[PDB]
DNA sequence: CGGCGGTACTG
DNA sequence: CAGTACC
DNA sequence: GCCG
């Protein structure tokens, strides 16, 4: 239904996103996905409690909004939570240096431009701070994904090249190019970043690095920041991740998400005395009353996404059905 | 009380 | 290592 | 923040 309310709270948990309590603001994003998840809405103290997710206290401030259209919090909020966000909406940049900048008595990228010291990925984020801000069609998603597997198999035809993340799941819009490249015969995907890289290099098609260990062959991903030839042609931004025909299947599930979907999910297999990874679906899985990893464990074979749902007693779910 | 996902670069 | 990032 |  998406309540008024819970358009009130996002603006809270945003708040103590940015101002560093992950906790407190991960509280109230499931509350909210909740409330947003809710059939027809309801206005009760307890019908309320008893929605999943939803604790004690969040239905006591539900009550104060919908009932008067007041939210004590919202208004006690530090006039410097809008600008940890604008600051934090700088890649490479999070929350530790927005209020580190903050405390330096800075108030806005033009103080950043001129007096903050940045590493190199934050002087590229701010260079393209609002390219990083737009979602592209899918169909340009799709253009780049078809750029990068047309330089792919442009030196290896066995190349598997896929588009992941929130374009898999179906959506109109892309923040990014998630792209995934492996391999059927186990092997061929050895070091051949540096070759891709500078391919793409070639056509000018890459225009910035942001993370790319390349001087190692063993490196795993690039995110980094590309563009299009022809006008009206804008900055976007572009992760690759090479993995082993071995582990693709989990390398897919991982780079499909969505990051909630993730997380909820490991957090299941965590349960079942299981691990599961970008890499693979482990069992048997030792961890202490911390819940750390204290032995690792058996990795289960799972070449399809079925597979995993399968072994985690979970009904497959297609890609759009991810989306949360 | 205390976990809340598992992992890959950067400097 | 802490910070930040990918989903 | 919630929840085991
Ligand atoms: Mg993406
Ligand atoms: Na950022
Ligand atoms: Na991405």
């Amino acid at each position: 239904h998406n309540l008024h309310i819970t358009e009130k709270l996002e603006v809270l948990a945003k708040a103590y996103s940015v101002q560093g309590d992950k906790w407190r603001a991960l509280g109230y994003a499931k509350a909210i996905n909740a409330l947003k998840s809710f059939h027809k809405p309801v206005t009760s103290y307890q019908e309320a409690c008893s929605i999943p997710g939803i604790g004690k206290r969040m239905a006591e401030k539900i009550i104060e909004i919908l009932e008067s259209g007041h939210l004590r919090k919202l208004d006690h909020i530090s006039e410097s939570v809008p600008v940890l966000e604008l600051f934090s909406n700088i890649w490479g940049a999070g929350t530790k240096t927005a209020q580190m900048w903050y405390q330096q008595g800075f108030r806005s990228l033009e103080d950043i431009r001129s007096q903050a010291s940045l590493t190199t990925q934050q002087a590229i984020g701010l260079k393209h701070y609002s390219d990083f801000l737009e979602r592209m069609p899918r169909e340009e998603a799709t253009e780049i994904e078809q750029t990068v597997q047309k330089a792919a198999q442009a030196f290896n035809s066995g190349l598997l090249c896929v588009a992941c993340g929130s374009y898999r799941r179906g959506k109109a819009t892309c923040g990014d190019v998630d792209v995934l490249i492996t391999h059927p015969d186990g092997r061929s995907h050895r070091g051949i970043f540096s070759r891709l890289l500078d391919s793409l290099r070639q056509e000018g098609f890459l225009t910035d690095d942001l993370v790319s260990q390349e001087e190692n062959g063993q490196q795993q991903k690039y995110l980094g920041v590309c563009r299009l030839p022809g006008p009206g042609r804008r900055h976007r931004r572009l992760d690759i991740i090479v993995v082993p025909y071995s582990e693709f299947a989990c390398a897919l599930l991982y780079f499909t998400g969505s990051a909630h979907f993730n997380r909820s999910m490991r957090a299941l297999a965590k349960t079942k005395g299981m691990s599961l990874s970008e890499h693979a679906l482990s069992t048997a899985v030792v961890r202490n009353t911390h819940g750390a990893k204290v032995g690792p464990g058996r990795v289960l074979p799972t070449p399809t996404e079925k597979d995993v749902f399968r072994l985690l007693g979970l009904p497959y779910r297609e890609p759009a059905e991810r989306d949360w």
